């Protein structure tokens, strides 16, 4: 059990950060690989336990695979149809494995995820949408088993509610199914047009990615190909923040700032100097007054729940009141009581919470719980006096390539220790 200890200072986080692909983009997209029939290179791929997970799904279910910076996969012999409860229970991304397994060979399995401690994250809208596309699905055993007579057949299907995942799932599926299918109410993000710029790639026929209805004509066969992943903007966001809340500048490298406006807004909002390129981003704070800022989470291209963690911390730091309400995940305050534990001040109340001042933080014993929660707790033990010890940061190297170099190459001291 890796754990950060860092060691706080008053000096601010600045220079250059160069931004890594996006994790929600490289998984989806290495699930889609499974329709590959042909060798397929994905580009600009993050180094993360969840891509590591991934390639080994992949492995297991018989496609060939090997990575550095690019991840190289020929699923020409893919002869496997499970994903396994050890698998899901480690990443519940795995799901993904379920739709293309279904499209290309009829049949798939995916164990169905238990419970995550941010919100109810049922998969209904998977299922539902695989349904629509022919598949006869059945629970067995904590097992999601899928199974069509042939080849999936095109649907007009309107989502019940807004889900990134169950958006990949259908569009992804209905590559292979003969004729062409409307997906309604369709996900937005960035990921998605990704993840359908990557399909297209491969020989799809994928349309209207980046709306809320997506339109795609199968075709019988994927081939293979070449796609370099969209940068991370969590990442980007991410390191932005850290910039913010302790006053510095710096220059995020190889991002785009059309992938997270409404974050450089809030940002702006919040007091700070915010200046794009043409692939580039850099925030100034310094001589700058923090001030905080109302936030609600929301589909893209609304501010992300993936962001909203990250945000509680600058408005604990901040001068003023700042309410942050959770739309999509309505228990992601973990984070808050271990904040809490460094000396922020928030109160709770049901999906809202309502960041208050503090006169600083000063350092703990904390415990990563999810992705975002711990990026915020390592953000802090930086800011905080004296050492903060943040463990269980495996939670962290599943969503961030090696943010502890990248923080030491802003000027921060933190190690990674063993046990
Ligand atoms: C691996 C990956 O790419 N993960 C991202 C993805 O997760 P993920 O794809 O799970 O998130 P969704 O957009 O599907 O979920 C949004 C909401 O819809 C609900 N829901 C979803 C599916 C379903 O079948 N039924 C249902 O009720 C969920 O409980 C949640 O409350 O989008 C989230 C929202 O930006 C991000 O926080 C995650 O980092
Ligand atoms: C839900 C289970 C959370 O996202 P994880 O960090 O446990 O995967």
């Amino acid at each position: 059990m890796d754990k950060f200890r860092i060691q706080g200072s008053d000096k601010p986080l600045s220079g250059e950060v160069t931004i890594s692909g996006a994790k929600n983009a490289a998984l989806p997209i290495l699930f889609a690989s499974l329709l590959a029939e042909e060798p397929v290179e994905v580009a600009n791929v993050p180094k993360l336990r969840d891509v590591d997970t991934t390639m080994e799904l992949l492995k297991r279910l018989g496609a060939e695979v090997s990575r550095n910076g690019s991840v190289h996969i020929d699923a020409s012999g893919v002869n496997d149809f499970c994903a396994p409860y050890d698998l899901v229970k480690t990443m519940r991304a795995s799901i993904w494995a379920l739709g293309p397994l279904v499209a290309r060979f009829g049949k798939g399995q995916v164990s169905l995820p238990g419970g995550c401690a941010i919100g109810a994250r049922p998969v209904d809208l998977h299922i539902h949408g695989l349904e629509q596309l022919g598949a006869t699905i059945k629970l067995e055993e904590g097992y999601v088993k899928a199974e069509v007579d042939g080849r999936l057949k095109g649907a007009h299907i309107v989502m019940d509610k807004v889900s990134v995942g169950a958006t990949i799932t259908v569009m992804c599926a209905a590559t292979l199914a003969e004729g062409t299918t409307v997906l309604e109410n369709a996900a937005r993000e960035p990921e998605i047009v990704d993840t359908a710029n990557f399909l297209n790639a491969i020989g799809a026929k994928v349309s209207g990615m980046g709306t809320d209805t997506i339109t795609i004509e199968g075709v019988e066969r994927l081939g293979g190909g070449y796609h370099e992943v969209v940068a991370d903007r969590i990442e980007t966001g991410t390191f932005l923040v850290a910039a913010a809340v302790s006053g510095g500048k710096i220059v995020c490298k190889n991002t785009k700032a059309h992938l997270l406006e409404a974050v450089l807004a809030k940002l702006e909002e919040a007091g700070a100097d915010v200046q794009t390129g043409d692939d580039w981003i850099s925030l100034d704070m310094t001589g700058r007054e923090l001030k905080a800022v109302n936030i609600r989470t929301a589909p893209h291209p609304a501010f992300p729940t993936d962001m909203q963690a990250q945000f509680t911390l600058l408005n604990m730091m901040a001068k003023g009141s700042g309410i942050i309400t959770e739309t999509i995940f309505e228990n992601r305050f973990m984070h808050i009581p271990e904040l809490q534990r460094m000396g922020a001040h928030a109160e709770i109340e049901g999906n809202t919470a309502i960041c208050g001042d503090t006169d600083g933080l000063s350092g703990a014993q904390v415990m990563a719980t999810d992705l975002r929660a711990s990026a915020s707790l390592v953000i802090a033990g930086c800011i905080a006096k004296g050492e903060t010890i943040v463990d269980r940061i495996y939670h962290i190297d599943r969503g961030y390539d090696k943010i502890e170099d990248k923080l030491t190459a802003l000027g921060a001291n933190i190690e990674r220790v063993h046990s």
